């Protein structure tokens, strides 16, 4: 078990929770009421931060159910939480229905964190690859 | 010098998804149904198999390159994420995203592409800030 | 401990750098300049090629800051290059954005590069889940 520091920067959510075991990801809820128009995106704050250990990397990812039911996707996803950042995670939703609102309320859960392992490479800048 | 994953043909008239190159990071997963985008329309698409990811790993579903250049499909949560405990059938949420040409998908097409990795089943402390923690200082 | 190789095959780029230590992507440039109309996409390349080492997966993940103040998007992401290429890596770039096209200069950073283990897993056909002892779990065909 590695271990992440969290702090709930709204008291009144939910701490993210693992849905069952084995499950890969922490689902995060919405701090925020919001109506995505198709096609319309939001930056949706979580009301978390975390501290990914160094060496890993935390990933944002869209949940399979609303996105099929209502088109409910993430513009950068998978979203990228980087061992320094000490800030609010951020969720990028847009509405890929072409017709329907999505309706996001407080207290919903819009996506879910995975912590992996992430090499830090040093790039070793080669005139050719060995042919 | 990695494990198996162990999987079911749920239509055993499909391919079985294999590793084309030995260092391919993917297998690819196969429709195993007939549909038809439009232009900005999704689908739910059965792959007609099953896995079972290892305890400690997680199965990730990655849209394919080439029809994604080509013609605009793309996947709408990708990247996919498929537990551990999971023992359905896969599907993939398909969307076209090209604004004008329908993209039809046959039964025995690769859709998809299917990843796996480990995964830190991470447990989460709450602290009251990250300075009274003893960890703020950071490079960003 | 582990490096990646790689060639800037237009050499009138930087090469890809870590903007923060700990993160976890280099920046990726474009070679080009480009134009994304409302909805439309393009494939941009990026003026290098890698050799992702066997037993590792390159992955491309989108910018956030482009995605959340332009949707700016990724069609493939993420996109995953694999340990046998040695071609150029090119993004295929998409404007989500449903009114305002989007400019891409060469010398912009478009995308991010993510080096991870990936397990490469032998596949082996089984019967069912219930033959195979594995029926037994937290969600069974629930998800
Ligand atoms: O974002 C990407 C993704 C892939 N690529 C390159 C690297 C990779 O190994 C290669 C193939 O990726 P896919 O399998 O996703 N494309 P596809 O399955 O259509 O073609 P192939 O038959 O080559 O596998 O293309 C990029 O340059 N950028
Ligand atoms: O989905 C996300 C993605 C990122 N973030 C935060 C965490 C991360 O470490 C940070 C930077 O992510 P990117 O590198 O994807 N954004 P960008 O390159 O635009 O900004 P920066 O210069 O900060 O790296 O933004 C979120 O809150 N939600
Ligand atoms: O692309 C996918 C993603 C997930 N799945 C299956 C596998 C996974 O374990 C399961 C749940 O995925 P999500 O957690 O993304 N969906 P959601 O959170 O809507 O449902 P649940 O309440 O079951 O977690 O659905 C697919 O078949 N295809
Ligand atoms: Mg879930
Ligand atoms: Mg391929
Ligand atoms: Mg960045």
């Amino acid at each position: 078990s590695t271990t992440l520091a969290i702090v709930r920067l709204d008291p009144g959510l939910p701490l993210p929770s693992r849905a069952h075991d084995g499950d890969a990801g922490v689902d995060l809820y919405s701090a925020e009421d919001v109506e995505l128009a198709p096609g319309r995106r939001a930056l949706v704050r979580t009301g978390v931060a975390v501290a990914v250990p160094f060496g890993m990397v935390g990933l944002v990812h869209p949940r399979s159910g609303l996105a099929t039911r209502v088109g409910l996707s993430i513009v950068n996803s998978p979203g990228t939480i980087d061992a320094g950042y000490r800030g609010e995670i951020k969720v990028a939703l847009i509405n890929l229905d072409p017709a329907a609102p999505i309706v996001v309320h407080r207290g919903d859960r819009i996506a879910q964190l995975l912590v992996q392992r992430v090499e830090l490479v040093e790039l070793v800048e080669v005139s050719s690859f060995d042919e």
